[PDB]
């Protein structure tokens, strides 16, 4: 009865350290590990729920679940309702609820799945129809459903699982008795800790390169325990079990299927993809202007200037100080005149200590009842930057209207172009409130997940505090998401164009409203390497607008780290160099000449690729695609890609192999089966001085590891054969770069074929796709010809000038190159690199044929 294989033992004492006699009193097995693995575990006969009255409906199945024996948790719910909904051929949905009480809820034609049920003990079993593989099997462990403890377990189809943000972790999670805690917490990224966001979704790989996803729509504090059997347990402290299974079968379809439920990523403004520069320490408009002057003088592109707390009067939202920032409005107007945008920090918490009538955000907030309240009905008061603060309740419709007013009124004074929303966990410098927290079951729950500080109140507000929709106990993990939604709506109403919101704290569905940065990362080689897995993870979770503070945030960067960090960072979909108050400068212009050259090249390559990056965001927005994706998403059938997380792809075609260690002049990277062209063979124009010329022009891979030259001034980037990439001429801003002629990079297959596309619009209007205010073009290389295919042509993109076509993998020098049947003014062929470079005078929006032979 206690003869359970060690790796299949499920913990019967997750609540407390337990003696043998207590363990056996619970009706559990006690076998000490020989060296983690639980000593106290469930026998296969431990009491669970019994399935009763299973019935067929027109959507799927309904049943009653009955527990006859209570668990060791208080307030077992002995009668549950099961609903199974076969929603699409790709998406299965099942809920387990209390039929007696409404509980908190987060606000061959054939399906790819089959579902069967275990009667006693109760379990859901989901097979993949095609190969009979078991994806979900909840029979492996008892179902627990108590007022403040849900546990649902399943076998996993392999040792390969990714998701469950936000943690400092490899892309593929360890199944060695790993506890993953989802409780939004302000903490500098460190391993084994709950960080700023919670995404209760995983993607599981199966032998052969199929995959499925599971989403638990639950916003309560929870542990996810992985064991080596392999298996997984969801342990939540409230709500209901609301479970979605996505059948894929391709990993990219899993991600698309998940985003069909939580939302497709928002379309950023084009300028949002340029270079951002920030720090705490730009303590006046004069110093802030000097940053732009210094970047401009050294030929470094800069689209967006930011300010941290510096701009505020006494660290209060919707103010500016009359010392260093007296002429704030004029500074932001000047930035706009020069073709740049402005971003500034906004904190959730609102200063509560000012004299009444002297601070409108608090005075208005108090009048409209916008704030989170405590037991006695008064605003819950914490401590953040301004001192004593109340916290807005972004679940309250009146708070959304108040937020829109405060943003619009401040925007009438200073025309900021977006919002950087920090501290939205929400973060508290004290525990709970100025008045502590009451002694109740929400503040002291029977199961506390493995949160840093061992309490739900640590570095945040009281769990029993009141919000419009529910207690903070249920809503905490949404707080940042609700502010991102509020801020997104505020900016649409204020500016009338696409909003740009960067948020620290996130929940599943965040990407529909805002982007993310990975927070207070150390300026270390370790945190540099760790940023690639984290950026890839947020792309799988539908938050493609993500990056880490380029050169690191905490501590002092070195010159070499900042060169390597700027090289990889130029391939973050969101690229911002941000620096702590206590740190040495790390602006690109503050380094030695050779270091500036390397940094200038990385920024130049990024700006050249912006039309391609923008098109990748269009695909994310319209089809639920990833922008930065791991190799395994593009090559799931090659099991060598599965654990690769120190390389990334942009879309299908661009493979980035960064150096992530000090003292290295080479890097070993994995190259999936196919030809990979070195991007160094494509000509790129820069406004300033670039590094001097130093490698193999093309890598012919069978699926293998390849060592590449990677000197300090180099990052390895390869273009996949069979893809065409649109590029645009240089600029110090996107305002300048968008006016430049465009170029095509055509990577020919062995058979002489390639395909690509360009999406173009005005770069910031709302409702572009619905109004049809865009141009979409496809490029096809075949039989020594390149043509464009006009999917849509409008005023926006009509007069795009194509002036350069670079063809990679051209075997022999051509005797003639034609543009629309006429010999071209000029072309060069390199027999060494096999590159054909062609000057042309064509329009993206007008049919052309370029031919050679
Ligand atoms: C819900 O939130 C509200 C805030 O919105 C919060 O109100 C606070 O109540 C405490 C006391 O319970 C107040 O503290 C007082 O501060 C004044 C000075 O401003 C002092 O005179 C008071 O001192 C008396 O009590 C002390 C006990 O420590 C004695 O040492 C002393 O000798 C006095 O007898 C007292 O410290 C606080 O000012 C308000 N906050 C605000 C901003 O009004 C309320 O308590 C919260 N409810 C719960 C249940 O947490
Ligand atoms: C879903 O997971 C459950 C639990 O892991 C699996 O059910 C278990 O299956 C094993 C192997 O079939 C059972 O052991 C066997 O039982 C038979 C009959 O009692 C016995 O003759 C064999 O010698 C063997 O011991 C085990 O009892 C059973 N557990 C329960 C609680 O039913 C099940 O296989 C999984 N379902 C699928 C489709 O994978
Ligand atoms: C399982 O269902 C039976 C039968 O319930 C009836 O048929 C169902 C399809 C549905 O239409 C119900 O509303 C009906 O009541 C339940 O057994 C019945 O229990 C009720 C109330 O105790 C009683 O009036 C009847 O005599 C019972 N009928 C029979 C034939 O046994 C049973 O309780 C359900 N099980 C659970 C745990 O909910
Ligand atoms: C980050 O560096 C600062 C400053 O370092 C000093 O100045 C630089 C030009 C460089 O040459 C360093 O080697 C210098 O030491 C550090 O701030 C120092 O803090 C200590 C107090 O702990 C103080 O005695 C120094 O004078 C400070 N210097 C200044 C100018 O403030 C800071 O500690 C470094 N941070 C980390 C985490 O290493
Ligand atoms: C912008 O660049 C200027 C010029 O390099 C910097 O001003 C110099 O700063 C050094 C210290 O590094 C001083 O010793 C010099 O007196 C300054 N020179 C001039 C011409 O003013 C300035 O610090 C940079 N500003 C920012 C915000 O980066
Ligand atoms: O707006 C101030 C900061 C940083 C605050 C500090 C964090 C560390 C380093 C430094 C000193 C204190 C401890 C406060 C700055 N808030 C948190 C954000 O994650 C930072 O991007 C932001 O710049
Ligand atoms: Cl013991
Ligand atoms: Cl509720
Ligand atoms: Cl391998
Ligand atoms: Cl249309």
């Amino acid at each position: 009865q206690c003869d359970v294989p060690p790796n299949s033992r499920f913990d019967c004492a997750p609540d407390k350290a337990i003696t043998q006699e207590q363990c056996e009193a619970r009706g559990c097995c006690y076998i000490p590990a020989k060296q983690g693995q639980p000593w106290c575990f469930f026998p296969p006969s431990y009491p669970s729920y019994k399935l009763e009255n299973l019935s067929s409906s027109e959507m799927g199945y309904t049943a009653t679940l009955t527990r006859t024996t209570p668990t060791f948790f208080p307030k077992d719910i002995l009668t549950l309702r099961l609903d199974v909904m076969m929603e699409t051929e790709n998406r299965l949905h099942f809920t387990i609820k209390d039929p007696a009480n409404r509980r908190y809820e987060v606000p061959a034609p054939s399906p790819l799945y089959s579902v069967e049920f275990s009667e006693e003990p109760f379990g859901v079993i989901v097979h993949r129809q095609l190969d009979g593989r078991v994806l979900l099997n909840t029979t492996v462990a008892p179902l627990f459903f108590a007022d403040q403890f849900l546990q649902l377990s399943t076998s996993l189809p392999s040792q390969y699982i990714t998701g469950l943000a936000e943690h400092l972790s490899p892309l593929m999670l360890s199944t060695s008795w790993t506890r993953i805690t989802l409780w939004n917490r302000d903490l500098a990224p460190t391993p084994g800790a709950n960080l700023y966001g919670s995404h209760p979704f995983y993607l599981a790989l199966e032998d052969g390169g199929s995959a499925h996803g599971v989403f638990l729509l639950n916003s309560n504090a929870m542990d996810v325990v992985l064991q080596p059997s392999p298996a997984l347990s969801w342990r939540s402290t409230g709500g209901i079990l609301d479970v979605y299974i996505f059948l894929g079968p391709e990993p990219k379809s899993v991600v698309q299927q998940y985003l069909d439920v939580v939302g497709y990523p928002f379309m950023p403004p084009y300028w949002g993809l340029g270079f951002h520069l920030c720090r705490w320490g730009y303590s006046s408009t004069a110093i802030t202007r000097q940053v732009v002057e210094n970047m401009t003088r050294a030929h470094f592109p800069l689209d967006v200037q930011w300010n941290d707390l510096d701009y505020m009067d006494s660290r209060r939202d919707f103010t500016f100080n009359k010392d260093g920032f007296r002429d704030f409005p004029a500074m932001v107007q000047e930035l706009h005149q020069g073709g740049r945008r402005y971003m500034m920090i906004v904190d959730p918490a609102i200063s509560s200590s000012g004299p009444a009538g002297s601070y409108r955000p608090y005075d208005e907030g108090l009048r409209r009842g916008v704030f989170i309240t405590n037991e006695t009905g008064q605003p819950l008061i914490g401590k953040v930057w301004p001192g004593s603060t109340a916290f807005p309740d972004f679940t309250n419709p009146t708070a959304l209207a108040w937020w829109e007013d405060m943003v619009a009124e401040f925007h009438d004074q200073v025309p900021f172009d977006g919002m950087w929303i920090d501290m939205n966990e929400p973060s508290n410098f004290i525990r709970g409130s100025e008045d502590g927290c009451p002694n109740n079951e929400l503040e002291n729950p029977p199961y506390v997940p493995g949160v840093v500080g061992g309490t739900l109140q640590a570095a945040t507000i009281c769990a029993s505090s009141h919000q419009f929709l529910s207690t903070h106990y249920n809503l905490h993990n949404l707080y940042g998401l609700t502010e991102a939604i509020a801020s997104h709506r505020a900016l649409v109403k204020a500016r009338g164009t696409r909003p740009f919101v960067i948020s620290r704290s996130t929940f599943a569905g965040h990407g529909r409203y805002a982007g993310h940065w990975t927070g207070d990362v150390w300026s270390s080689w370790e945190q540099l390497a760790s940023s690639v897995p984290e950026i890839l993870q947020f792309n799988l979770l539908g938050v493609p607008l993500v990056g880490a503070d380029v050169c690191g945030f905490l501590g002092n960067t070195s010159e070499e780290l900042c060169v390597r960090w700027t090289q990889l960072g130029a391939f973050y979909p969101f690229m911002r160099n941000h620096n702590s108050l206590l740190s040495l400068p790390q602006e690109p212009y503050s380094f030695s000449e050779p270091a500036q050259q390397a940094m200038r090249k990385a920024l130049t390559l990024r700006y050249a690729l912006l039309p391609h990056l923008y098109t990748l965001f269009h695909q994310a927005h319209v089809a639920g695609e990833t922008v930065a994706r791991p190799l395994f998403l593009e090559f799931p059938k090659d099991s060598s890609t599965w654990t690769v997380d120190h390389q990334l792809l942009w879309g299908e075609a661009l493979l980035i192999t960064p150096v992530l260690q000090a003292g290295k002049a080479e890097v070993t990277g994995y190259f999936p089966l196919g030809t990979w062209y070195d991007l160094q063979t494509v000509p790129i124009e820069a406004l300033g001085s670039l590094p001097p010329p130093p490698r193999e022009p093309a890598i012919h891979s069978e699926g293998q590891w390849v060592t590449l030259p990677a000197p300090l001034d180099t990052i390895n980037v390869h273009l996949r054969a069979g893809y065409i990439i649109p590029l645009q001429g240089p600029g110090l801003t996107t305002t300048e770069s968008r006016q430049q002629p465009m170029a095509l990079a055509v990577a020919l297959t062995k058979g002489g074929e390639a395909r690509g596309e360009l999406f173009w619009d005005d770069g910031e209007s709302l409702e572009v796709l619905e109004r049809g205010a865009y141009t979409q073009v496809i490029f096809l290389a075949r039989n020594n010809t390149i043509v464009n295919e006009l999917v849509r042509v409008t005023s926006e993109g009509a007069g795009l000038q194509l002036q350069k076509v670079t063809v990679l993998g051209v075997a022999t020098a051509p005797q003639q190159v034609l543009s629309n049947g006429v010999p071209v003014s000029n072309f060069t062929y390199s027999p060494d690199t096999k590159v054909l470079d062609i000057c042309v005078s064509l329009l993206m929006g007008e049919q052309f044929l370029v031919s050679w032979c």
